[PDB]
């Protein structure tokens, strides 16, 4: 417990504004710059099929739960150096909380 | 120009999360703790009828445009000392920008 639920409403707009450029969340949604994130929670990193991940992601072999996801979202490259995800990150815990609350929900 | 348009999507969720407790935006929406804000832009402060404003608001006699609104939103009491609006404020310009973009739009 180092993650606490935030707004899904608010989570959804941080997603549209900071993640939608490269990712989809819907089941049957396509890979774009980044992979479709449907069902990511509980999945290891680099396993969406038909997506060309970097050696770094695959290797990090991250098991995604709201907690892992929060550290990563703080600073992706610092978390999986070599990842091709080009997003600086979400420095505020409160934002991370709202977005994860949104993802926890829309990736199911 | 010391105000620039932001996300309405994002503006709408800051509103639900930080302003909805006391205000409505829709035409025909009711006064709650705070007055209904439909049509506020271009209106002076303390003029919604059927609302009991403080002597301070009425007196400040603020003409509301996206700019005034931004200063106020930073620190209400510092802006209209004596106001009964009990909201600390929105310190980040970027947030202020998204919410005003939302209000500019939903209060029309
Ligand atoms: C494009 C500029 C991106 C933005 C903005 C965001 N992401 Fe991303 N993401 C992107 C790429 C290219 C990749 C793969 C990197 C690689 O090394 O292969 C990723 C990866 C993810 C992952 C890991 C998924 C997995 O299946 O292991 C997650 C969980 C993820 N991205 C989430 C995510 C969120 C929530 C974003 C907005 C804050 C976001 N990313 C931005 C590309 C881009
Ligand atoms: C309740 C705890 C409130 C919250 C949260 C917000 N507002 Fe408010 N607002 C509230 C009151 C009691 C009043 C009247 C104060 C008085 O002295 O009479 C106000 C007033 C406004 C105004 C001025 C309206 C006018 O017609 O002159 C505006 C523009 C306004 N409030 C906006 C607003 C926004 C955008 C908020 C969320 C960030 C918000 N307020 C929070 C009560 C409460």
């Amino acid at each position: 417990t180092e993650f606490k639920a935030g707004s899904a409403k608010k989570g959804a707009t941080l997603f549209k504004t900071r993640c939608l450029q490269c990712h989809t969340v819907e089941k049957g949604g396509p890979h774009k710059v980044g992979p479709n994130l449907h069902g990511i929670f509980g999945r290891h990193s680099g396993q969406a099929e038909g997506y060309s991940y970097t050696d770094a992601n695959i290797k990090k072999n991250v098991l995604w739960d709201e907690n892992n996801m929060s550290e990563y979202l703080t600073n992706p490259k610092k978390y999986i150096p070599g990842t091709k995800m080009a997003y600086g990150g979400l420095k505020k815990e409160k934002d991370r909380n709202d977005l994860i609350t949104y993802l926890k929900k829309a990736t199911e």
